[PDB]
């Protein structure tokens, strides 16, 4: 029941200049918290990131199977980063501690 957090929530990204897509492979029986998701840019300029509508686990909006999030990078300095924090739980009644991924951004000039 306690599979590694990363096996339960496989994080990956892919950048095409201004286009950044963050993805989670969410294992069956597990889910992410919408409200717990946090995205913080360092030395980069990103658009307001809307979260998609999820299903509901008794009061809380949650994400299952997979979460796909487009992020638009308007500007990015060299060495810039996107810090991605999230938390997720198991239907079996426990939760993993919040996780942080440090996504390295490729440099992008504005406009």
């Amino acid at each position: 029941q306690f599979v590694p957090a990363d096996q339960a929530f496989a994080f990956d990204f892919q950048q095409n200049q201004h286009d950044l897509n963050l993805t989670w492979q969410i294992k069956d029986g597990y889910y992410l918290y919408r409200k717990q998701i946090r995205i913080t840019p360092e030395h980069a300029k990103i658009a307001d990131v809307q979260l998609p509508q999820g299903v509901w686990a008794g009061g809380s909006e949650i994400y299952r199977d997979r979460l796909t999030l487009p992020v638009t990078i308007n500007q990015a300095s060299a060495g810039a980063t996107l810090t991605v924090t999230y938390q997720g739980c198991a239907d079996a009644g426990f939760c993993y501690p919040p996780e942080t991924k440090t996504v390295p951004l490729s440099e992008v000039v504005a406009n």
